[PDB]
């Protein structure tokens, strides 16, 4: 069934003060959103970070997978820079999935992989340590990410 | 050496490219503010949960340790509840260091718990699945989240 | 063209320094976007303000207008109540505008009408004092909200 | 009397369904804020705009008024220019009340001046048209909507 339709009960359950945790048919449609999307945005200008989210990406969905046209250093200015570029290709390209990496919050907070859907939904998201504190090659940490990302909401790569 | 001047100077990084990830100062601030917290709320009606988080925070700080007077399931009425609780306790209680855990993003998406300054920054956080996905019991699982959301940024319990 | 390249030009122009304010294209675009709308949803349960702003917008449109289902008090928890209110009815209604009324930040800040598109993206708003400072019937307060929301982006009803 | 004390009991108004409207007190604190704010920073590189916004402020207030180090003028990446410029003050200023303008939502949607408190509230603000829809010197313009920010809470100029 639609989105908008699984959220309206879970939001009257939160109302009526009956809420217990997600529910299945919550995960199915997380899950189907991604499987069955045809279009997805990497918020990425680094072409190895993109071929990694793409090559995952490519296993698990038949979709047209682009990579953003624009530099998105600069939501490195805001709060929390994942989300910014999520947005950001959001307002600039027409897609079912956006999937963005980035820094967390703050300067030292460390790292962000979000998936968004085509309202900007937060899906699903993982969290890396700072590499101040833990360095890692950047192609296995966001291998890494993706594949949390996407177990944490059922879906095994 | 105050938090606005280093993220100051990661801001003109930014903007002049040349920002090559979080800095080693920046991650001595983040330190800082969490060990050296004096007063801290936990936005959480969950007496269980706050035993735990308290619990494990008295462990890296001498602090006062206070959770909220009001009810937060109304946050997850919002796209990403957990920061919304957290942004309601920095609204209504005067705290170095807020700590907040609730739903990541939409139904389903599991759980996020957050730290934020006096100024609602993001500092830290972590992630867990829903337990849809994998249970767990809820008091490991938010030790596990706060443990890791210190451990990332460098702090030992 | 679509609104995503529209916008993807403005952040262009932001980026390379060639902005120089908002585009006549821009504008028409927006406009176009409230005109052509064929489902509208306004975020209240009070009905007596629903009334106000659904016989305006069929002054303006040819479209299904809709009463939110749930209660949006909840929002004024929030930072922006208003526009948590639009940005729930964008997470369970299928819409092509949302428009939504509420509280602009903190207490006492007067009130804010907002109007968003399916993306959530905000077109175009209005405000209003509090009524500590100026009363109003709420009625005329509201028909003086959304008039000058559309006439300031060029819109006559 | 504290401005979280004020809004704890807000809030409480909210979550009991006994909120109607704004309250006096409230618009006494935002006063209070703003007419007693000791340092003052303005989110822009614009001396002209930095001019208008001090000249008017000295007639209300006694305060520390400074311009921003940095352009903000990629804030125009982001759903809310405004709002974000005067969050990046708030990052990087340590000061009593932040004001910022820029971009409402869209490109289109016309201008907001923003009014913040040090822990990133918003107290007041005004609108715009786009320059688009009626041209005007923009010193006339900057001071009317500091203008109107002020009055609708009570500060006359």
């Amino acid at each position: 069934v639609v989105m908008e339709e699984i959220i309206k009960k879970a939001f009257i359950e939160s109302i009526n003060n009956i809420r217990r945790g997600d529910k299945e048919e919550e995960l199915k449609k997380i899950q189907e959103k991604i499987v069955n999307a045809k279009k997805i945005v990497v918020a990425t200008n680094n072409q190895k970070k993109f071929k990694v989210i793409r090559d995952i990406m490519l296993r698990v969905c038949n979709a047209e997978i682009k990579m953003l046209d624009i530099d998105t250093r600069f939501a490195d200015l805001t709060r929390m820079p994942a989300l910014t570029k999520g947005l950001i290709a959001l307002d600039i390209e027409k897609a079912d999935l956006y999937i963005a990496r980035g820094r967390l919050g703050a300067p030292g907070s460390g790292s962000m992989l979000v998936i968004l859907d085509e309202k900007g939904r937060v899906l699903t998201a993982s969290l890396s340590p700072s590499s101040v504190i833990h360095k890692e090659d950047i192609e296995e940490r966001i291998k890494k990410e993706l594949i949390e990302a996407l177990s944490r909401i059922g879906i095994s790569i």
